[PDB]
C-alpha cells in the first residue's frame, strides 16, 4: 500500500482532458429512392448513437478523475434502432426511378461523413497512454482504479473500431450509388427513347426491344439498390 498523492492528482487531470471530438456532419440521402433515404437514416441513428454513448464515456472519465480527487483528500443508454427496409424492390416505372436516382447530391455527404469517422478512429486510438497504471499507487484502491482505467481504455479502442465502421457503411452507400448511376439508364435517354418512338412510327416494332431492356436494365439496377443498401444499426458498448 504505497501512495504518492502528487501522482494520483495529475493522473486525475490527465484521465479527463478532452479527447478528440467526434465529427457532427450530418449523412445526406444520394439520391430520392427509399432505399438510400432508409440508408441515410439508419446512419443517421447509429451517429447519433454514437455520440451520446461518447459523450456518457466523457462522463465516465469525469467520474474516474473525480474518484482519483476524493481519493487523494483521504491521503438511459439504449441499442441503436433499426430502420424499416423494403421487402421487395417496388419498380417503379423507368423516368422515375431515373429521376429519383439523379434528384440529390449524389453521395457527396456521405464522403464527408465517413472523412470524419475516419479521422476520429485514427486520432481516438491514439490517446489511450491516459489509462495506463501507476507507478507509486498500490493496493486493493489502486487496482480497482487500474482495472477501471483499461476497461475505459479498451472501451475506446472498441468505439474507434465502430467509427471505421460505421464510417466504410457510408463509403459502402456512396460506391453503390455511383456503380447505380452508372448502369441505370438516364433520364435524357429515356426521354430521346420515348421521343425516337413517338416520331418513328414504321421503327416502333425494333425500338420495343430496346425498351424492354432499358426497363430490364432499370430493374436490375433498383433490386441491387434495394438489397445493398440496408444498412446494420451500429451498436456501441457502454461504458
Ligand atoms: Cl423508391
Ligand atoms: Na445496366
Amino acid at each position: 500500500v504505497t501512495v504518492d498523492q502528487q501522482e494520483i492528482l495529475n493522473r486525475a487531470n490527465e484521465v479527463e482532458a478532452p479527447m478528440a471530438d467526434p465529427p457532427t456532419d450530418v449523412p445526406i440521402t444520394p439520391c430520392e429512392l427509399t432505399a438510400a433515404k432508409n440508408a441515410a437514416q439508419q446512419l443517421v441513428l447509429s451517429a447519433d448513437n454514437m455520440r451520446e454513448y461518447l459523450a456518457a464515456g466523457a462522463k465516465e472519465r469525469q467520474r474516474l478523475a473525480t474518484s482519483l480527487r476524493n481519493a487523494a483528500k483521504a491521503y438511459e443508454l439504449t441499442d441503436t434502432p433499426r430502420v424499416a427496409t423494403a421487402g421487395e424492390p417496388n419498380f417503379m416505372d423507368l423516368k422515375e426511378a431515373a429521376r429519383k436516382l439523379e434528384t440529390g447530391d449524389q453521395g457527396a455527404s456521405l464522403a464527408h461523413f465517413a472523412d470524419g469517422w475516419n479521422t476520429f478512429n485514427l486520432t481516438l486510438q491514439g490517446d489511450v497512454k491516459r489509462f495506463r497504471g501507476f507507478d507509486n499507487w498500490e493496493g486493493d484502491a489502486a487496482t480497482a482504479c487500474e482495472a477501471s482505467l483499461d476497461q475505459q481504455r479498451q472501451w475506446i479502442l472498441h468505439m474507434a473500431k465502430l467509427s471505421a465502421a460505421m464510417a466504410k457503411q457510408a463509403q459502402y452507400v456512396a460506391q453503390l450509388h455511383v456503380w447505380a448511376r452508372r448502369e441505370h439508364p438516364t433520364y435524357e435517354d429515356i426521354v430521346g427513347l420515348e421521343r425516337l418512338y413517338a416520331e418513328n412510327p414504321s421503327a416502333r416494332d425494333q425500338i420495343l426491344p430496346v425498351y424492354a431492356e432499358y426497363q430490364q436494365r432499370s430493374e436490375k439496377v433498383l433490386t441491387e439498390y434495394n438489397n445493398k443498401a440496408a444498412l446494420e444499426p451500429v451498436n456501441p458498448p457502454k461504458p
